[PDB]
Formats: C-alpha cells, structure tokens, sequence
C-alpha cells in the first residue's frame, strides 16, 4: 500500500555503513551506523517513509558483466528488489542508462592510496613499473573507469591491474586497504574514502591529485517518484548545514602530523 516500508539496498563501507558495536546482539536497522544511515534517517523524516536496510546480496556496487547484465546494488534497483540505494554510489553515464540518481550529496574523484615516503608521485610513476602492484575494488566505478579508459596511461594501468598472478582487483575496500598496509600495493579509490583512511592511518597518503570528478547520489529504479523528492530533500539538508554536520561527524579525527 501507500505506506509500505521501503527496501534500501546498501553495502558495508567505512564510514558510510558499518556494524554498530554492542556487547549484546543487535537486530534490524539498529545493526548499522554511519554517514549513509544518518542520511537515510534524515530523508525518511523529511519524506515520511519507513525503511528496511538490506546489505546487497552479492557484496558489489555494480558493473555490467560479460553477458551485458548488471550486478550489485545497481541490479537490485533494476529488478525492483530495492526501492532506494543509499550508499556511496557513484553517478556515472552508463549507470544513468539503467537506474536513476538523485542530485549528488557528496563529490569525489579517483586517486591513489599508497604508503608515505616513496618516490611514487603520480599514476604515471605506477604505470611505468611492475614491482609495486596496484589495483581497485572489483565491480565498482573505479574498476570500470580503468577498464573503459582511452587514455594511454590508464589503459596500461588497466592491463596490469587486471592481469596479476594474485588478482590485484580486490573484493572490497577493507581487503584493498589491508593490502596497502601489509604488502607493496597501491589502491585506486575515491578521494572521500582516501581522506577517511589516511587520517586513520598516518603512514598512508594520497598519491597525486584527483584523476576524475564525480558525485555520489541516491539510486532509484528508473521512473521512481522518489528520485526528485530525494533531490529536493538533499538540497534542504545542504542549506540547513546538515550535510556538513554529517561529514564532520564521520570524518572526525585528530589529523596526522
Ligand atoms: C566508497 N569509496 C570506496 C568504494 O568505491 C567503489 C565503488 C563506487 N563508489 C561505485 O559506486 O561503484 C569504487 O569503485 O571506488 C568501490 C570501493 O573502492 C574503494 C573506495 O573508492
Ligand atoms: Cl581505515
């Protein structure tokens, strides 16, 4: 009916969506905390809906496979299994063909996460060598950027990152970050996430600048009436200062000297 609970697809990703720590078992939406849960609470209040947070069944953001089919949160929306995707879901032209997005709630670009104190200063520096491995999270927009790029350097990088003996394309962010911390490996990832990670890991740094410029939006199925309503709500949250409050809350830290 009109007041049905909305199914919200999302994915574990620090600090957007995390398991809340508790001495006792937690259940339902209370299992989760993070920037996206705060955003979802605000949207639910403004737009007057109830919601059920469900982790994406395949643990993927979404890419089109060799059969031409989508996976991840994008597929959950296409197949109407979810009403909304509230996650750091990158707005891209290819995704806009199959799902709708609100206007962006946060901006980002791809860059490089690596350790401090090395001679590696740019993507070019990584691309021209083979000792240091590098890659990206599988089945997301960063992977797709490299896979589809026609820029010489990024074509070379794609060829390398998709052809290592131990796959350099990692399952999720946490796996990639651990690889940067424990082996000679650099992770291509989004600047939002790099800022979070580098503040919590003072031996790590961003290498170079941003190599593209994009936004995150709330995803909906094509034609959903919630898309425009969520755009309006995001504008309200921005004007009120609430997006700034949420960013400060979840990117809080002591800095790195
Ligand atoms: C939310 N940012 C993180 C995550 O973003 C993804 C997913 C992306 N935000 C998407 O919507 O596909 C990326 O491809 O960079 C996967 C994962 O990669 C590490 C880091 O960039
Ligand atoms: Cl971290």
């Amino acid at each position: 009916g009109a007041n049905r609970t909305l199914i919200v697809t999302t994915i574990l990703e620090e600090p957007y969506v995390m398991y809340r720590k508790s001495d006792k078992p937690l259940y339902g939406n209370d299992r989760f905390e993070g920037y996206c849960l705060d955003l979802l609470k605000e949207l639910s209040n403004i737009l007057g809906f109830l919601y059920d947070v469900k982790l994406v069944p395949d643990g993927k953001y979404g890419a089109q496979n060799d059969k031409g089919e989508w996976n991840g949160m994008v597929k959950e929306l296409i197949d109407h299994r979810a009403d909304l995707a509230v996650a750091p879901l990158t707005i891209t032209y290819v995704r806009e063909k199959v799902i709708d997005f609100s206007k962006p709630f946060m901006t980002l670009g791809i860059s490089i996460l690596y350790r401090k104190g090395t001679p590696i200063d740019s993507a070019d520096d990584l691309a021209k060598q083979t000792k240091i491995e590098y890659g990206a999270v599988r089945d997301g927009s960063t992977m797709t950027f490299f896979k589809k790029s026609k820029i010489s350097t990024y074509e070379k990088m794609w060829a390398f990152m998709s052809s290592r003996q131990q796959s350099a394309l990692v399952k999720n962010s946490d796996e990639g970050i651990q690889r940067v911390l424990t082996t000679d490996y650099a992770l291509l990832m989004e600047s939002t996430s790099i800022e979070y990670v580098t503040q919590r890991n003072c031996n790590l740094t961003q290498i170079g600048g941003l190599i593209d410029s994009k936004g995150y939006g709330v995803g909906t199925p094509i034609g959903s009436p919630y898309r425009d309503k969520i755009t309006i709500a995001i504008l309200q949250l921005q004007e009120e200062g609430k997006l700034h409050m949420m960013k400060e809350k979840w990117w809080r830290g002591n800095g790195c000297p």
